[PDB]
């Protein structure tokens, strides 16, 4: 979720993960990706 995403160094994003991150879970009731 958003909390554990960001506390782990990830970002909750709605489109493709930006360079140097990749999908590791979701945020925002499953509608965004946790890019980490």
């Amino acid at each position: 979720d958003h909390y554990n995403c960001v506390s782990s160094g990830g970002a909750c994003l709605y489109s493709a993960c930006p360079i140097f991150t990749k999908i590791q879970g979701t945020c925002y009731r499953g509608k965004a990706k946790c890019c980490k």
